[PDB]
């Protein structure tokens, strides 16, 4: 029996957020409990968007109706995007009062904030979220799941290597998180300019004070369109395999990595059909095959393999 | 490849409204689009409950955002409990915009009025909301799932019999529905007291019409959000077998009883020895019922009349 808190946007059409989340956990076998951040018609790659917010007030409020009728056991919380400050201040409480009933919750956190979209960096929210995320959120997360950029604003230093993204990754570990996982980077790879490259790293203190650190580096083929959604399905999925491989970093990184090669290859092969030859896929056709990929994403079949660093 | 819109209820805990719906939409195969007529912890069977409403200000402009984007193309539109006859008249409009655009699209509609439990922080259903459901939303629904309460408000008419009922159900194709089906009835099963009855009738333009009856065993317990769930699978099925509605039902209401029988075992054992289970463990143990949804093993034949 597990339980997982979710607060992340809602869309009415497509998946993002809470909607890329739920359904995937709920096939695995999670009890999801969604608490919607806010409720769009369609994410904002679309030309138009309308949908109303929540502030950190009506958060509380739900919260609240949790609490009052005691039924606030959480086994996982999980947060992705996050426009304002208040409302992220206001997680972070509720995170803290749960982990406080029970010390076994796990808090995964991707910490959204940009990219660099092909040689292109810049932010997704306001400057002001960062110390947030580095004093306030950070610290008290178990799992976080930030690219490339994420990780260099968080730790304040810049990646050009792999090397130095394991330094990174450890200056994180040191901020708090056990678990660490950069999904995506600028690294060049070694199997080719066409795979994008993860790395993983989970922390582990022995008995004895000494500490073991498990660290993975994956190359995934990558497929060319630009998709949405795709960090918080991940995250979704991570959460899920860890729990099931709970001191095996790789297998966790090879069932959820697989996973979304298989979403996507059914997500692009569908896109392309509906959008006729040689026009590129619009926006509303490459919402992610969600529903079509219950089986693959159920039992994945691994088709990517973890080097071990 | 079908796509349903969906505008219920939700609920961060719990299975009621759009969070009954969508699961088992999405098992079985259906893109859905969920608008969530209002956010609330918990439904009403708990002691406490917070959250807020959308009003129908709030309705249009999420649609007008599908609308602009020009992804407004639905095959199934599906609502539930609404207490706001302001959000209920804009849902007709938006249906008729959409029927405009796919004259074969299906409007599957459960027309909840009472002092039901529910997830939009009510208590009851404002009376002033039968002259908007007789006349604007009935006229254009395709498929409706009222309850004998329900039925008997919609046509002025009371039923005493089973012969009353489907002359109830009748009535309601006359005004509109080729596809009617009473969830539960007070009628008195041949079966046993202990049995609940319900009954489907369906017209097809060969006009043909096809009559059923089933008996499912009641359950000793009180559940929330079994109207949406019923609903939400009676689309799922009725799309699979179009023309047979025995079949259809056979397969939803067997569905229910696996989700039932899991969902008060478990109950049971959760809550101490001889102490009654609380709404909290109560709710359906939905994500746990996922092979019982998408193949449900039958344990009910429909009597065709
Ligand atoms: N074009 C692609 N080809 C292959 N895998 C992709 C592609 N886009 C995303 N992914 C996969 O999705 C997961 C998340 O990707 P990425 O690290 O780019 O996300 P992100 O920058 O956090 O997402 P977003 O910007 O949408 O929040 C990774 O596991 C990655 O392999
Ligand atoms: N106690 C029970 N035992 C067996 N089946 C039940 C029980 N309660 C509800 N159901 C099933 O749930 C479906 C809907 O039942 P019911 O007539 O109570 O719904 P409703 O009045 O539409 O629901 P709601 O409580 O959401 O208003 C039917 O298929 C019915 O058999
Ligand atoms: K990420
Ligand atoms: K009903
Ligand atoms: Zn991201
Ligand atoms: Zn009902």
């Amino acid at each position: 029996e597990c339980r997982v808190l979710s607060i992340q946007s809602h869309v009415v059409r497509g998946y993002v957020g809470n909607r890329a989340a739920t359904f995937p956990l709920q096939v695995l076998g999670f009890e999801v409990d969604a608490v919607n951040s806010v409720q769009f018609s369609n994410h904002t790659g679309y030309s138009h968007w309308k949908g109303q917010v929540l502030n950190s007030d009506e958060l509380q409020e739900l919260y609240d109706g949790l609490k009052l009728n005691h039924v606030n056991q959480y086994d996982y919380v999980l947060t992705g995007y996050t426009r304002d400050k208040s409302f992220l201040a206001m997680v972070v409480d509720i995170v803290q009062e749960l982990k406080q009933q029970n010390p076994r919750l796990v808090y995964v956190c991707d910490p959204v904030m940009g990219d660099q979209r092909n040689g292109e960096g810049a932010m997704y929210v306001p400057d002001d979220l960062l110390p947030v995320y580095r004093e306030k959120v950070v610290p008290v997360a178990d799992i976080i799941t930030p690219n490339q950029f994420e990780a260099e604003l968080l730790t304040g230093r810049k990646i050009h290597s792999q090397e130095e993204a394991l330094e990174v990754m450890d200056m994180l570990h040191s901020m708090g998180p056990d678990t660490v996982v950069i999904t995506s980077s600028n690294l060049l790879s070694p199997r080719g300019s066409d795979y994008l490259m993860a790395l993983g790293s989970q922390r582990t203190r022995a008995p004895d004070g000494s500490v073991v650190t498990q660290r993975i580096r994956m190359e995934m083929h990558k497929v060319d369109a630009v998709f949405v959604g795709t960090g918080d399905l991940f995250a979704a999925m991570l959460l899920a395999w860890t729990h099931k491989h709970p001191n095996n970093l790789k297998v966790a990184c090879e069932k959820t990595v697989s996973a979304m090669h298989h979403v996507l290859q059914r997500t692009i092969k569908c896109a392309k059909a509906k959008s006729g030859e040689g026009v590129k896929p619009s926006p509303a056709q490459l919402e992610l095959r969600m529903v079509q990929s219950k089986k693959d994403i159920e039992s994945p079949e691994i088709v990517v393999q973890a080097t071990v660093l």
